[PDB]
C-alpha cells in the first residue's frame, strides 16, 4: 500500500452542509474563477436590477435618456458602481423610482463589501506561506551524546519569523490488538520535545528536530536490518503564525521507511562572514554517515546496562 | 433531567452590557434582518441629512434643481453614495453648505466603512465550518490491547485541513461532597491524549479518539450492568483554525448514557483505490459488537494483578 | 497599601515608541475623538490638494467653472469623494493638472482604505466581550470531599460561546527572600486546572472554580484566624476567542483578604424548566455559610494522618 | 565568533517560492514604496485599459467628448475612479462599449479591494507592538530563598494589556556531542516557567523572570568564575496577543556571557502614589550587587547536603 501524505505536504485521501459555508466553498477555488464568477454575479445584478428598472419603467411610459434595455444596463451602471454620468438622471414625477434606487444602492454597496472581503482573504490567504517552509528530503538515525536518534531538519526561507513555531511528529502504521481489531491508518505521536518545551522552536536558521529513541518510542524494537522491512510512515508537521498578520499556517511532510537512514548524519549549514551568519542552503538536504551500531535502540540500552552492572 | 448539549452542538441552557459591544448582538442575527436594518440606517441618514439639508435650505430660499423634500431625499443621495448627477451641483453664493457636506462627505464613507466591516465578518464566521465537522453519532466501550477503552469518532469533511486541530471531552454529572454540597451539571475532564500530546489530531481522514479507563477514569467503577442505570453525559469539544482564515472555530457534541454502547467497536471507514485513500462515509458512524467482557475496569485490572500475583 | 486589579479589571498602575505605531495610539480613544480626527485628516486633505491645486491653476490662469479657493475645495471634494459632478470639469489643454489627480486619485483611494480598516477594528474590539463575562464578587474556602477548597465563581451572560476558554490564577503578595531581597508585588501562580486540563472550561453556564489547599497552595499555612491579618490579593484571568471573530480576549478581577469568605458556599444557580436550563442569574454572586474546621489546610491534614496512623 | 541576536530582536543571519505568495514580499517593505508601486500599478491600469480603450476607440471612429489619448486616460478615470464626469459620456451606436466597461468596472473595484486589504494589514502589523515591549539591559545571577537564579526583568510600556503574553528561552552554545559530531549554533530551552503555568505572565508592570539553577540548567556547572569564559548566548522570547487586535505578536532580545552579571540584583522599580502604582521605569535597567557565594549551583548544593548529612 501506499503513502498517506506526499513529501510536499498535500494529503492522499479524497472525501449537503458546503453550502452551510458557501464562504469556504469560494476561497479554495482558483484565481481565474473567482475573476470570473466576481463578473458573473456582478453582470447578473445589473441583467436583474436592469430589468426590473425597465419593469417600472415600461409602466412610466424618474427616467431620463434611454431607448432599450441597452440603457438600462447602463443607467443600471451609473448606479450601482455610482458612476452616475449625469446624462442619464434621476427625475421627481414618478413615487416608485427614488425606492428602488434605495433597494440598489444599498445592495450595490453591499455586493462591493462582500466581495472587498473574500477578495482580501484570497490574497491575504496563510497556506501560501507554507511554500515558504522546508523539511529536509530525509530523516536519519544515528547516535547523539551515547542515545539513537531519529532526526529531520527543518526550514524557514524567508527573512522574518514565523511567530510561536511549534513542531509535532505522528507516527502512521496499521495494527492489530490483541483483541482483533485491525486499525488501518493508525496515529501515534513522536516526541519531539512536547515534556520540556523544547518542541517550540526559534526558527532563525534551519534546526534539526530530533527524536530520541527510548522505551517509549515507536522505534524502540526497530535495528537498522529490520527498518527496510517495517511499514511505518512518520508524518511531520509545522505549525505557526505569520509575523506580517495573525493568520495561523501549517506546513506538513512525511517519511517513508525508505527515506529515513540509518547511520547518517546531517551536514552543517552554518558558517559566519563578516558579521552575518551565512546559510548554505545548499547543503540544507546534505547528509553524510558515520559509525552507528546497527542494533535496535533496545538491544543497544541492554548492552549499557549489563555493562553498568559488571 | 434532560441533556445539556444536544448531539448537534447548541446547548439547552437559555440565560444592559450588550450594548458594552452592540457590534455582537448585530453578527447573531440572521440574514434578512441584517439586509433590512442596513437599509433602515441606510434609509434614516438621508432622511436626517435631507431634513438638515433643507433646515439650511429654506433659509437660503449651495443648491440647484429642487422642489420639494423630493429633492433634498435625491440630492442626499449624490452626496453619500457618491453618485453626484451633477444635475443638482453644489454653487458658491452660500457660506454654510459647504460645511455640512463635509459632514456627510466623511460621515457617509464612516457609515460604509462600519458596514463593510461588520458583513465581512458575517460572511466570514466561522461557526459556520463546524457545519463540515462530525462527530460518530454513538460512542463505545470495549478492549483494545487489554484496557478498557470509551471510543468516538471524529472527522473533518471538506477536502482542506483545519490547523491546529485538538480535542477535549467533558464529563458532566451532578454529585454530591461528602460534606453535603449537591453540584448540579457538575464537570470533570476525560483523559483523550492531554499528557502525551496525543490530544492534537492530524484530522485528515476520520479518527478515532480513545479515552482509556484506568484508575482516574471515571468508568473505572462503570460495569456493563450498571452503565444503563448511570446518569452522565459526555460533552465533546473539538477546537481548531480553518486553514482558510485565522479565524478559530469550534464543535461539540454528546453522549448520554443510553449512547454509548458496551462491547461494541467501530467498522473501519478505509481503503486504498488507484491511489487515492477512499473513505466511506457511508460507514461512519457504523459500529458491531465484540466479545466484551462484561466487569467494571476496575473489577477487571484486580483479576489480572491476581493472575500475576499467582 | 492598596490593590493590584479592581474589581472590575482595570489595574491600578500608571506608566517616544507609540509613533513606532501610530496605529495603537489611536485605537485606545473614544468615538467622538476618532469622529473629528477622521474629519480633521480628511477636511485637511482638502486643504492641502486645494492649496496645491490652486499653486498650479493661478499658474494656468485643467481647470472649468472656478472663481477663488472656494472652488479649489469643492473640486477637490468632486475628486477625493470621487463625486465629480461634472459642472467643474478636467479639460486637456494643460500638461499639468492629469497627473496631479493621478497623485489625489490614488492618494484618496488611500485615506479611504487606511481609514474602513481602523474603523473596522474599532468596531470589532475585543476588550468589549470583557464586559459579557463576569467573575463572582466573592471568593470563598470550605471544604470539598475532604480536602479544603479556595472557589470563586466564573460566567458569560451572551448566549453564544466564547471559544477556548481558559481560566488562571496569579497570587500578589509582596514578600523577602532570607538573602534580603524585596519584592513588591511579587506573582506567584495559583493551580486551578492547570495540570489536568481541567482550567480548560466549558463556560456555557455559570462554573465554580476550585484551587484545592495542598501543600504547594499558598493558602497551606492559612488558617480562618489569620486570614484578615494576611495581605494577599487574587488576580483572576479568564482568557478566550469570541465565537463570532477570531478575535482572542481577556477578562480580569480581584480578590482581595477581605473579599474571600472562610466557611461559605456558593448557592447553586441551576434549575430546569420544560426543556431548557434555568439560570437564575440572582442566585448568581450568593453565598451561604457551613460548617467548616477553622484549621489551617496543612493542620488540617496532620490531624488526618495521625488519624490513619492510629 | 559573534553573537546570534541583537538586544535589539534582529537575528544575525541572512539567507522562486516568494512568488507562491507575492503577497508577503509586499507587506515587509517601507512606506514610500508601496505609496509608489500602489500608484505604479495604478497609473499602469490606466495605460492598459486607455489602450485598449483607444484601440477599438479608433475602429469605431461609447466615446463622447475625445482628441487623443490625452481623453483615453482622462475618461479611463472617470471610470475606474468611478469619478465619471458627464461631460464624457456613454452611447449606446456600438455593440463593443459596454463589456470592456463590464470588465473595467469589476476590475477597478478588484483593484481596490485588493489594495485596501494590503494596506490594513500594512497599519495593522503586529510587530510594531514589539516596540512597546522591553527587555533589561542585563542579566543577573544571585540568591532566591537559598537557591541561585539567573534573572531577567521584562516590560510592558504601553497602558493597556498584551492578551496571553508568555514567556520562553533559549540556550544557544555550540557542543559537540562524544560521537563527534559538531553542533554549530545549538539551541537549548530555558526553563523560566513552563512546568508550573508561572511562565503564562501578567504583564501589567515590569515583571523579573527567574529561573532557577538546578541539576538540570545550563548554569548547574558554571562558577562565577568560569562564566566570564563561557561562550553561550541566551535569547529570550516575549509572545503575545494584542488586546487591541487579535494579531499575534513576538518581542526577542539576547543575552552574552559578558551581560549577564554575577551576584547583582536588580532595583525594585515599583511604589505608591494616591491610589496608583507609580513604575519608576528610571529603575527599569538599573541593578545592584549583593553578597553572593561565587561557586557554581552544583558545588553549592553539595555543600548544602553535606551540612544536612552531618
Ligand atoms: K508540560
Ligand atoms: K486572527
Ligand atoms: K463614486
Ligand atoms: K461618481
Ligand atoms: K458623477
Ligand atoms: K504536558
Ligand atoms: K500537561
Ligand atoms: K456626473
Ligand atoms: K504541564
Amino acid at each position: 500500500i501506499q503513502r498517506y501524505v506526499r513529501k510536499d505536504g498535500k494529503c492522499n485521501v479524497h472525501h449537503y452542509r458546503y453550502l452551510t459555508d458557501i464562504f469556504t466553498t469560494l476561497v479554495d477555488l482558483k484565481w481565474r474563477f473567482n475573476l470570473l464568477i466576481f463578473v458573473m454575479v456582478y453582470t447578473v445584478t445589473w441583467l436583474f436590477f436592469g430589468m426590473i428598472w425597465w419593469l417600472i419603467a415600461y409602466i412610466r411610459g424618474c427616467v431620463t435618456n434611454l431607448n432599450g434595455f441597452v440603457s438600462a444596463f447602463l443607467f443600471s451602471i451609473e448606479t450601482e458602481t455610482t458612476i452616475g454620468y449625469g446624462y442619464r438622471v434621476i427625475t421627481d414625477k414618478c413615487p416608485e423610482g427614488i425606492i428602488l434606487l434605495l433597494i440598489q444602492s444599498v445592495l450595490g454597496s453591499i455586493v462591493n463589501a462582500f466581495m472587498v472581503g473574500c477578495m482580501f482573504v484570497k490574497i491575504s490567504q496563510p497556506k501560501k506561506r507554507a511554500e515558504t517552509l522546508v523539511f529536509s528530503t530525509h530523516a536519519v538515525i544515528s547516535m547523539r551524546d551515547g542515545k539513537l536518534c531519529l532526526m529531520f531538519r527543518v526550514g524557514n526561507l524567508r527573512n522574518s519569523h514565523i511567530v510561536e513555531a511549534s513542531i509535532r511528529a505522528k507516527l502512521i502504521k496499521s495494527k492489530q490488538t490483541s483483541e482483533g481489531e485491525f486499525i488501518p491508518l493508525n496515529q501515534t505521536d513522536i516526541n519531539v520535545g512536547y515534556y520540556t518545551g523544547d518542541d517550540r522552536l526559534f526558527l532563525v536558521s534551519p534546526l534539526i528536530i530530533s527524536h530520541e529513541i527510548n522505551q517509549q518510542s515507536p522505534f524502540w524494537e526497530i535495528s537498522k536490518a529490520q527498518l527496510p522491512k517495517e511499514e511505518l510512515e512518520i508524518v511531520v508537521i509545522l505549525e505557526g503564525m505569520v509575523e506580517a498578520t495573525g493568520m495561523t499556517c501549517q506546513a506538513r511532510s512525511s517519511y517513508i521507511t525508505s527515506e529515513i537512514l540509518w547511520g547518517y548524519r546531517f551536514t552543517p549549514v552554518l558558517t559566519l562572514e563578516d558579521g552575518f551568519y551565512e546559510v548554505d542552503y545548499n547543503s540544507f538536504h546534505e547528509t553524510y554517515e558515520t559509525s552507528t551500531p546497527s542494533l535496535s535502540a533496545k538491544e543497544l540500552a541492554e548492552l549499557a546496562n549489563r555493562a553498568e552492572s559488571n
